[PDB]
RNA sequence: CACCCGUGCAAAAAUGCAGGGGUCUAAAACUGAGCGGAUAACCUCUCUA
RNA sequence: ACCAUAGAGAGGUUAUCCGC
């Protein structure tokens, strides 16, 4: 809908006093198209011109297109982004005011451009996704407990050491290697065979100790690298992984090389090992993440080396500082990126451990007690994918409890359509919609067991069927709750970013392990004082904003406001509670109750809530948490003055705050009404 | 249908029209969920040889 | 109720194709 993209014009950049434009090319290549001085411009690329200017002015370039369909549209200055009807030509700056900052961390020194900031807002974006998948590949490792040992590893510990700890008298010490043992000898891991699993007829056999011990530091040190900022060398790790233990780069190599020499595509001797770590980081995801992990790399990647090669025929400066030096490759860590999504595929199970999986697989469904027929339920069950979902990131008997809420059940078969709901009922009880998703809903929720002249086979249609209905149901829910849970987990990643990166500008943020609120209470210019905020709303506060955010007297008042009413402890054990997924881990108890469901975030805020009610009993809470927590016990739905309250520590980035406050901006799949 | 920005026009302080945004948000383009057969190909399950 | 041999069926990967 943005006509100037249809016309041609790719990226308009700034440089100096002059103008640039890119047009698109052979991919998300660049090509630099006209130059504009002031009102002067003349053209580059002589041959196959892409688009040509009809205006120049000052205000705004008009630009008609011959390449393509002939739209004409109109593109504005970005010199001029910030100078008008208010230094009546500027260079703009980001948002977050973080541009002088982030190009002088990146690189040596300041430009005076705008072309560099927007690559590093692509090494952010690479950043802010890993955060991501890293928690979710923890997460499901820790699932299998139902002890902080996955949030704790190190890559300098190798296990020559870790295998010390083994006769250390310390408690702590004790429980990290007892912990580990109790990992080792969970049968879970089946579920991850690709990687905790070697074949060697052949036979499939659980991977040497200092290698399942080399993953879990791998995967654990990358998970607190982005969830959390890392002060001196330790900062550029994943841009330094060639410094890694051999232990490291030889459980990397041969997890990533069975598959290439199956294939036999780049063996683990050339390919990079970045990638190697990232094709480790996939073993532990679903294959929709997957896909959507590996293609977000080879965007961000590919405009990265956009910028580099086009960057060159200005005659720029491309160098990177020596540390960040990694970027310099991006050509070569994009051909291993597209070679990488070539091949990869989700991790299959050990298929011996069948026999395992069984017990999980009629736990699932309640089943407790001819055999033959659990073994067909079994059968059946494992081999789907949804099972492999549930299972990975839920407990089995967990999702047994929270089929059992009606108004979530009942909801979620809303998102199923009438004719395809129609196509599940028929298969069930050989009319209206809605009389279906009822009826299918009590025959969800209070499922017993298989049967509780009719052919043999569909008796067997009508078993599958109803199985594979109760899978999709339950795997739908969970995943919309930790697609959601993945919003916030980049919210956080992205305070901890910005609170170092403003304390490279030089705002007295301090420690934001003490309180997540604090980068806010200094981006407005507030104290807390005698434990809570004093500074009534005064617009004098407003125009000292840092960023370009807030700075208006409406959204500097909603969040002064808001946060008065935000307790630290609260905010803590919500930070807690979403970055180990706890929420979900408990769901059986903390969706208790719910009277209605309106949405997926009504639903996750409504978990959460339950939750934190559910601690801090007895730990004691200020009046209005107290107010709060009665709003939510009497209407039995989460109570929207709580997470906007919780929420506060985003208010920095008011965008951010906004759309995770209120469900209407949340989904861009699911638009919805704002709340003035 | 949210945030910000540039023009035009209300105006008496803020609207409205029309646009832009890799340098706003999971968010610049390159569209998703839905499922019928087919062998090519191998497993797995009950059911009776 | 055991063992590999051997019809039907019912699944999941796998390359080809058709519509909300
Ligand atoms: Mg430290
Ligand atoms: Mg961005």
């Amino acid at each position: 809908k943005s006509m100037a993209k249809a016309a041609g014009v790719k990226s308009v950049f700034a440089v100096g006093n002059t103008v640039y434009m890119t047009s698109f090319g052979r991919g998300n290549d660049a090509v630099l198209e006209q130059k504009i001085v002031d009102t002067s411009h003349e053209p580059l690329n002589i041959d196959d011109p892409a688009y040509q200017l009809n205006v120049v002015t000052m205000n705004g370039y008009s630009v008609t297109g011959h390449r393509g369909e002939t739209v004409s549209a109109v593109t504005d200055n970005p010199l001029r982004r910030f100078n008008g009807r208010k230094p009546e030509q500027s260079v703009p700056t980001d948002m977050l005011c973080l541009k002088p900052t982030l190009e002088k961390k990146f690189f040596g020194k300041e430009f005076d451009d705008n072309i560099h900031i927007q690559l590093i807002y692509n090494i952010l974006d690479i950043e802010k996704i890993l955060a991501v998948y890293s928690t979710n590949a923890i997460y499901a490792l820790n699932n299998m407990s139902a002890s902080d040992f996955f949030m704790k590893r190190t890559t300098d510990e190798t296990f020559d050491d870790f295998e010390k700890k083994k006769e250390s008298t310390n408690s702590r010490e004790k429980a990290d290697f007892d912990a580990f043992e109790k990992f080792i000898g969970n049968y879970r891991l089946a579920y991850f065979a690709d990687a905790f699993y070697v074949n060697k007829k052949a036979k499939n056999v659980l991977r040497e100790d200092k290698e399942l011990y080399s993953v879990l530091t791998l995967i654990g040190k990358l998970r607190h690298w982005c969830v959390h900022s890392e002060e001196g060398r330790a900062e550029f790790w994943l841009y330094k992984l060639d410094e890694l233990k051999d232990d490291f780069k030889n459980v990397l190599d041969v997890v990533y090389n069975r598959p290439v020499e199956e294939i036999n595509i780049s063996y683990a001797d050339s390919v990079s090992e970045f990638t190697k770590l990232i094709y480790l980081l996939t073993r532990f995801l679903s294959g929709k993440e997957i896909n959507d992990l590996v293609t977000t790399l080879i965007n961000k990647f590919d405009n990265i080396r956009s910028f580099l090669e086009i960057m060159d025929e200005l005659g720029l400066d491309r160098t990177f500082t020596a540390e960040y030096s990694f970027f310099e490759g991006s050509t070569k860590y994009l051909a291993e990126l597209v070679e990488l999504n070539s091949f990869v595929k989700s991790c299959s199970f050990d298929i011996n451990a069948k026999r395992t999986m069984y017990r999980d697989a009629l736990d699932i469904l309640g089943i407790e007690s001819n055999n033959g027929l659990r073994n067909f339920i079994a059968s059946n069950v494992i081999d789907s994918n949804r099972f492999k979902y549930l299972v990975r990131y839920g407990n089995p008997k967990k999702i047994r409890e929270t089929a059992k809420c009606k108004p979530a059940v009942r909801f979620v078969l809303n998102e199923i359509p009438d004719a395809q709901i129609e196509r599940y009922y028929e298969a069930c009880c050989p009319c209206s919609a809605n009389k279906r998703r009822e009826k299918l809903a009590d025959m969800i929720a209070e499922i017993k067991f298989e049967n509780f002249r009719t052919s043999e086979a569909e008796i067997k249609r009508k078993n599958q069927a109803i199985i594979r209905l109760y899978l999709t149901v339950m795997y739908i829910m969970l995943k919309n709750l930790v697609n959601v849970n993945a919003r916030y987990v980049i919210a956080f990643h992205c305070v901890e970013r910005d609170t170092k990166l403003y304390a490279e500008s030089g705002l007295e943020v301090g420690n934001i392990e003490k309180n997540k609120t604090n980068l806010t209470m200094a981006v407005m210019g507030v104290k807390l004082e005698n434990g809570i905020i004093k500074t009534e709303f005064d617009k004098s506060f407003a125009e000292n904003a840092a960023n370009r955010y807030l700075r208006n007297a409406r959204w500097y008042k909603l969040i002064l406001d808001n946060l008065k009413k935000s307790e630290r402890a609260v905010v803590n054990e919500f930070r807690n509670t979403v970055c180990h997924l706890n929420a979900i881990r408990n769901i059986n108890i903390n969706i208790k109750e719910i009277k209605e469901v309106e949405n997926y975030f009504a639903l996750y805020h409504y978990l959460i809530q339950k939750h934190l009610e559910n601690r801090f009993a007895d730990k004691k809470v200020e009046r209005d948490t107290g107010d709060f927590i009665s709003k939510l016990e009497e209407h039995k739905t989460y109570c929207k003055d709580f997470v906007k309250a919780y929420c506060t520590p985003f208010g920095y980035n008011l965008v951010r705050y906004k759309n995770l406050t209120i469900d209407g901006l949340f989904d861009k799949n699911y638009p919805g009404k704002d709340d003035s």
